[PDB]
């Protein structure tokens, strides 16, 4: 019932948690890159995940956002946690 997230909809996330979001091209197939390279902290993906879940209505832990070493892995979180959520 929730809408499971889609490249341009987590790309929506990554850009949430920064405001700006330049120079790193991230509209691109962006799965499998890697954070340090986006200049991404960890930190930030639980601004990500904190975007997602008060929107969607889900639960991430800090802890699990600052874990994941690809958007792959982020995606992946938050379509289960969708598929076991609505």
């Amino acid at each position: 019932m929730a809408t499971l997230l889609t490249t341009d909809d987590l790309r929506r996330a990554l850009v949430e948690s920064a405001g700006e979001t330049d120079g790193t091209d991230l509209s691109g197939d962006f799965l499998d890159l890697r954070f340090e390279d986006i200049g991404y902290d960890s930190l930030a993906l639980m601004e990500t995940a904190a975007r997602l879940e008060s929107r969607y209505g889900v639960s991430i832990p800090d802890d699990v956002a600052g874990r994941v070493d690809t958007p792959r892995e982020l995606l992946d979180l938050i379509n289960g946690a969708l598929a076991e959520a609505a």
